[PDB]
């Protein structure tokens, strides 16, 4: 009776609530995702400027030597990482797709 | 029978560990936000860092090819990208609204 | 009966909490692990950076040192002064994991 009545009641709400607060995680996890990869971009980006900039100066340096070697009689180590977050972010893709597959439709 | 009584605790049950787990939620995007945040700050702060130090080399070049031309005659190429999450961290934050606002409250029996 | 689609109701509740429950703990995990791969390359990329500014200056040193030996100049900061930033996200990371154990916490067992 009134007991099943409030249980329905109760089930509802949590179904609502539940379903709620499951968009706003899908929303957050792919914010989240999207901020990874612009982090990435923007990491590999700077790093392959720093490296342009040390192989440009090592050719200038180079041509430079060789200017100095012809007025003479002579004969003629910097790591920068790229970033992958490639797996990471398939990982969660995937994990939003599961929250995705999560949806909860009571029977009525 | 103890099968409703049964079904009113797990519907309790139910509840209280999602609202744990709401907050779990919440306390990890506003982590993430905040992580977010920092990593723009060090990118674009060593962006700056490679820019100043790319200008730097270009101006002292200059004047050394301007001293030789002088007794002689009569690095835009390095372009760093800084780093913009406003949106993201804006929409993360609007996520923890709704998370706030999520929270199961079960009427009794 | 209305009192069997409960139940069964409750079963379908509880199932698809854990499951969004397990999705999220994933989620956080690889969101720590990204965060620790970024923190790695930027601080990584930082310290190339300041090599490469620090040994600009050393050779840009000699050679001066050179010229100002070709001109007999007597008297011995800016590529020096150069200064970047690493990156410390160890208590996000920290707090990442601890939200990660709330979550395990958080799963349902019903009654039967």
């Amino acid at each position: 009776g009134i007991t099943q009545q409030v249980l329905a009641e109760n089930q509802k709400l949590i179904a609502n609530k539940f379903n709620q607060a499951l968009g706003a995680m899908q929303t957050g996890f792919t914010t989240s995702n999207l901020a990874f990869s612009k982090v990435q971009d923007a990491v590999n980006a700077n790093a392959n400027a720093l490296s342009k900039l040390a192989s440009e100066l090592s050719n200038t340096f180079g041509a430079i030597s060789s200017s100095i070697s012809d007025i003479l009689n002579r004969l003629d180590k910097i790591n920068t990482t790229l970033l992958d977050l490639s797996d990471e972010m398939a990982i969660l893709q995937e994990v939003v797709k599961q929250l995705n597959d999560s949806y909860i439709d009571l029977k009525e």
